[PDB]
């Protein structure tokens, strides 16, 4: 079936967007090239329908059927639990987009006895109505980019698609344990999301280790969401009702399945009839936790399709990347385009076509790529790092507009370790906070479907739990890590490395003359920044942490 049909209405905006990146002091000393700088809106809406519309074959076969056998074996031994429309609400992010029945996020959290009732109403009618399509909401997403010369162009806005309010709280009451726990029983370590970056580069480095002679590949879907049929999300269901679950839990999630993740009308903003998905909807509770199950299903089937030895998969949502015993470099190739044929037939066509890697570095995957530096003895430490290009950019927007969202803060929470992060983001923006006077002010992040809200000035034992203490002594990072940092700067117009040195020494003083917390982020966070180094301990707090959040779905 066609992922997408459309009657023509357009995607329209409900807010005022802009595209350009205003006339700001402190934005300019980030950096100067601020034509580069977009962000997406509603009118590029129409070239992303394009690329998300098509139709979709699948052809499934016996090593599918066997790991999904498996898959659910497991999930057998999983006990969820219904949780209370109390309970659900108590979970609701703060800032999620309000109900149309007339009420919002903070109502819900309040336990607001209009919201209840409304969400108790819109309960009893999934157990009665396992049928009637679910109305959606479609809009594009405003993100924001840096313009790339050598690539094709400029990208074209994302679609989001999600129902209301109450029926995403519903959501919680019937699912929301077992996202939460399933996915970890049924794929053990090749589950993403149980991982830290430093738990997760651990992983990565040990399973390349741990081979003969490894070999690895990512493998990048074409527009995943879009290739997930129907089919894909009924198993999803098959595999949730294996878990020991409430008489009302099975039957709010057949009805959550059937009407609203298979598909169902689009709305826009006006009101309009968009047209009819039949394929993952973005903004539902169980699109991360479906969309990391299926994509661990048909690749597990597809490794024994061509027969790759000892595949350690390793799946965070859509992504996907793929460790193995070589069979030398001929037989490599073509059982990495057999993997290939195996995963189209099953609908999960590649965008980039798969390549055989010797060299963990050279993998890209969750858009990172592990990389050296050294420690305060002279050890190696690998740790994940990306291009800085779209972290700098997004850090430039939101120093010279509001954003509720602060991306900034999340790159410095999951790549603490890399020299872009620590130099230039951690620099600038604890610059900004102490001329402010907002560094104990909590802010909201939003990292890989989860949000959290963090004050700065706890950083230091957030990126201790998520990294490890290295994570303040690195240096000696690869000539190709600084080489790639180098030239983004002089790209972007951002300050040489030397210039951020001399700016961290200042935020730093500045930091450690306020005593308390802010003498711990200058002592741990700026470390690097000073000739004489102080002798960094682990912190006590680092250990009793907080780090749960919110899935906003
Ligand atoms: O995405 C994560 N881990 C995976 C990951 C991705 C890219 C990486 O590489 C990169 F980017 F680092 F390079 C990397 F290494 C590690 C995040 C978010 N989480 C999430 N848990 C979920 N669980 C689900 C379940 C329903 C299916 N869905 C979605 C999410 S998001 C919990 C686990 N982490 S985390 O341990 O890194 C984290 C915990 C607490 C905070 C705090 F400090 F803010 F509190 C900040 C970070």
């Amino acid at each position: 079936s066609m992922s997408y049909t459309w009657t023509g209405a357009l995607i329209t905006p409900c807010a005022a967007e802009e595209s350009k990146l205003p006339i700001n002091a402190l934005s300019n000393s980030l950096l100067r090239h601020h034509n580069m700088v977009y962000a997406t809106t509603s009118r590029s809406a129409g070239l992303r329908q394009k690329k998300v519309t098509f139709d979709r074959l699948q052809v499934l076969d016996d090593h599918y059927r066997d790991v999904l056998k498996e898959m659910k074996a497991k999930a057998s031994t999983v006990k969820a639990k219904l949780l209370s429309v109390e309970e659900a609400c108590k979970l609701t992010p703060p800032h999620s987009a309000k109900s149309k029945f007339g009420y919002g996020a903070k109502d819900v959290r309040n336990l607001s006895s209009k919201a209840v009732n409304h969400i108790h109403s819109v309960w009893k009618d999934l157990l009665e109505d396992t049928v009637t399509p679910i109305d959606t909401t479609i809009m594009a997403k405003n993100e924001v980019f840096c313009v790339q010369p050598e690539k094709g162009g400029r990208k074209p806005a994302r679609l989001i698609v999600f129902p209301d309010l109450g029926v995403r709280v519903c959501e919680k009451m019937a699912l929301y344990d077992v996202v939460s726990t399933l996915p970890q029983v049924v794929m053990g370590s090749s589950y993403g999301f149980q991982y830290s970056p430093g738990q997760r580069v651990e992983f990565l480095v040990n399973t390349w280790k741990s081979k003969k002679n490894p070999m690895g590949f990512s493998y990048d879907t074409r527009c995943f969401d879009s290739t997930v049929t129907e089919n894909d999300i009924r198993v999803e269901e098959s595999i949730y009702q294996c878990c020991d679950l409430a008489p009302e839990a099975r039957q709010a999630i057949k009805s959550l399945t059937e009407r609203l993740y298979i598909g169902g009308p689009l709305t826009n903003s006006k009101g309009q009839n968009c047209g009819y998905r039949r394929c993952r909807a973005s903004g539902v509770l169980t699109t991360s936790c479906g969309n990391t199950l299926t994509c661990y299903l048909k690749a597990s089937a597809a490794c024994r399709a061509a027969k790759l030895q000892d595949c350690t998969m390793l799946v965070n949502g859509d992504d996907l990347v793929v460790i193995c015993e070589s069979a030398g470099t001929q037989e490599d190739a073509a059982s990495l385009r057999v993997f290939t044929e195996a995963m189209t037939r099953y609908s999960a066509p590649p965008g980039d076509p798969p390549q055989p890697e010797y060299d963990l570095e050279l993998i890209t995957s969750c858009s990172s790529n592990v990389s050296v530096a050294h420690d305060a003895s002279g050890k190696r430490v690998y740790y994940l790092t990306r291009d800085p290009t779209t972290p700098l950019a997004r850090a430039a927007w939101e120093t010279a507009r509001h954003t509720p969202v602060n991306s900034w803060l999340g790159n410095i929470i999951m790549y603490a370790p890399t020299l872009w992060a620590r130099m230039i983001l951690m620099t600038h923006f604890f610059s900004i906070l102490l001329a402010q006077e907002q560094l104990e002010k909590a802010l909201d992040c939003q990292i890989y479907g989860a949000c959290y809200s963090i004050e700065p000035l706890d950083l230091p034992q957030i990126i201790e739990r998520l990294h490890g203490l290295s994570a303040f002594s690195l240096h000696s990072y690869s000539p190709g890590e600084i080489n790639r940092v180098a030239s983004c700067l002089r790209k972007l117009g951002v300050p040489p490395l030397r210039v951020w040195r001399h700016r961290a020494r200042s935020v730093r003083a500045r930091l450690l003359s306020q005593g308390g917390r802010a003498a711990t982020c200058g002592k741990y966070l700026f470390n690097w920044a000073v000739k004489t180094k102080l002798k960094l301990t682990p912190i006590p707090a680092a250990s009793q942490l907080d780090l749960s959040g919110w899935f906003v779905a």
